[PDB]
């Protein structure tokens, strides 16, 4: 008979470790496990969410025919680990071999290689099929390659799907209309509201049990509205559909005091622990365009993102190996603002999204990017804190798909692996995206002074003492210019200004 042992994000009854399960021999084993227990960053929202939906998850397989072992967070004998969980399920159920699909992250991989080991029993670890490409496809792409960029693994991807596909030329013409996606947005009070669902029975105990064993942790449990079941993250995918996708790249990378989600989806936690199918949601969006339902570019830049950033995070963090969670390009050691938890910064926009944070354990990307993520950039944070923090406190949150994007993507901590460009912003970029400076006590359009807004010298110092390794960068040749041709006492007033502000963060860090 078969251990069948299914993971807390491969919650999807065509996982690979169900193909050729006998019903009535075999057994499927769903373990709530939390190696990082004591760690308080998690947000609260975030464990709530991952055991009631593994509960729901357990419910669907028996009412599928399935056998089902469940060991909950709280239960007595719950051995805390993977490895001591499956030989607890060994001796209850005798198994002949054990399936499962290979874990989304390094760490967990190799402890299941050493189960065979362990057990003296067979050990099936079969190929993770929800992603496109397999890691050796993927390590096969990039050796054709010498410098890796998602838009040209995006484009073999449209061909291997036939996403907006006709034949072997895009449909409309065009492979990217990223062009069309880039515009500041005004506030619209007609947008509808995105869809929320009422914790049933199983998840309002799943969220007291969760207020009692982590009552010091990270985040707010009120107002929880998740998607628990398959069913209804598929009425969040259809809810997306009808009420956003048309504006989806109007307003892509735009910023609101007063309205937190605007055209985004809101569908990564479901995707990614396997309540809805990567693939399934891009042909939602692409039957749309077809029906009339949204524009070109709009479908477009959503599947990009889908079968193109998504899919190119996991086989980076493959490709890279487990030590890529050590790049630190700029050789950072300052930690993680203690305000980063708190929200309690005078940054309005710091503020705000950090308390989007703490209320809904949810950012939209260009907050990830471009506010957060932007600012640790340009203080000099250690990278591996600034990976710590997004783990922790989104509820979409796994290590394939956010350390590429911490380590890559926002921080430049591999120097440009995997193909971005630096994204360090003023607060002149902040003030054009969002409105988040008309109620800020900061001023955008000053960089000295009390007045001013940190983002402004922050910017110039981190391009000044980092001048040797980013010069030759092409996208940082106009702002090298304008540095290079300001007045000596000028710059340096700037970087005076930079070190009085990293000096306040200094002094507060050497409280705790
Ligand atoms: C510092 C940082 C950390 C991030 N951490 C995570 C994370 O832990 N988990 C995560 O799923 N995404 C992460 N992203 C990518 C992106 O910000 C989120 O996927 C997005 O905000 C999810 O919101 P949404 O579902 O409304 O996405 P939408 O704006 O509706 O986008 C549609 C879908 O495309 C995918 N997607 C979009 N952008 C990206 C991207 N850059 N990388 C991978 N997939 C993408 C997601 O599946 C998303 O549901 C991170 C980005 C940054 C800059
Ligand atoms: S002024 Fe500087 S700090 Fe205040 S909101 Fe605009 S960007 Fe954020």
């Amino acid at each position: 008979s078969q251990l069948v042992l299914i993971l807390g994000d491969q919650l999807s009854p065509s996982i690979a470790a169900l193909d050729g399960v006998d019903k009535k021999q075999d057994t499927i084993v769903l373990c709530e496990v939390m190696a990082e227990a004591s760690y308080v960053g998690h947000h609260k929202k975030k464990i709530a969410f991952w055991f009631s939906a593994m509960r729901h998850f357990a419910e669907e397989l028996r009412g599928e025919g399935y056998r089902v072992r469940y060991t909950r967070i709280d239960d007595a004998d719950n051995a805390g680990s993977f490895t001591g969980e499956v030989k607890r399920a060994i001796d209850d159920l005798t198994p002949s071999r054990i399936c499962v699909t290979e874990p989304g992250e390094w760490r967990v991989r190799s402890e299941m290689d050493g189960f065979a080991g362990a057990f003296g029993i067979q050990v099936d670890i079969r190929s993770d099929r929800r992603f496109l490409s397999s890691h050796g496809e993927f390590r096969n792409w990039a050796a054709g390659r010498k410098s890796l960029t998602m838009e040209y693994f995006y484009r073999e991807m449209r061909r291997k799907t036939g996403l907006l596909m006709n034949g072997e030329q895009p449909v409309g013409g065009r492979w990217n209309f990223d062009a069309e996606n880039r515009q500041p947005a005004r506030p619209d009070l007609l947008r509808p509201k995105h869809p929320v669902f009422a914790p049933d029975k199983i998840t309002k105990e799943v969220i007291d049990t969760v207020e009692r064993l982590f009552p010091d942790n990270f985040g707010k449990l009120e107002n929880f509205g998740f998607a628990v079941t398959r069913t209804d993250a598929e009425r969040a995918l259809s809810a997306f559909i009808d009420d956003f996708l048309c504006n989806f790249g109007a307003t892509q990378d735009a910023m609101l005091q007063d309205d937190p989600n605007l055209n985004h989806s809101l569908l990564s936690f479901y995707i990614n622990c396997g309540l809805l199918d990567a693939l399934d949601v891009c042909k939602a969006a692409e039957r749309a365009y077809h029906e009339g339902g949204a524009p070109l570019n709009a479908v477009e830049g959503f599947i990009r993102q889908i079968i193109g950033w998504r899919e190119y995070m996991r086989g980076i963090y493959w490709l890279a190996g487990p030590d890529y969670v050590d790049s630190n390009f700029f050789e950072n050691d300052r930690s993680l603002p203690v305000f980063y938890w708190t929200g309690k910064t005078h940054m309005n926009c710091m503020a705000k999204v950090i308390t989007e944070t703490i209320e809904n354990a949810y950012a939209h990307h260009i907050q990830r990017l471009m506010i957060t993520g932007n600012f640790a950039l340009l203080a000099g944070i250690d990278p591996k804190a600034v990976h710590r923090w997004y783990l922790e406190v989104y509820a979409d949150a796994y290590e394939w798909v956010e350390l590429p994007n911490v380590i890559g993507m926002s921080q430049f901590a591999d120097g440009g692996f995997l193909g971005t460009k630096p994204y360090a912003a003023s607060g002149n970029y902040i003030n054009r995206m969002s409105d988040y400076c008309d109620t800020c006590r900061y001023d955008p359009k000053e960089r000295l002074g009390d007045n001013a807004c940190p983002f402004n010298a922050l910017y110039w110092d981190f391009l000044a003492r980092n001048r040797e390794k980013l010069k030759s960068n092409h996208r940082l040749a106009q702002p090298y210019a304008t540095w290079a041709r300001m007045s000596e006492d000028v710059r340096h007033d700037l970087r005076a200004k930079a070190a009085a502000f990293l000096r306040k963060l200094d002094a507060a860090a050497l409280e705790h």
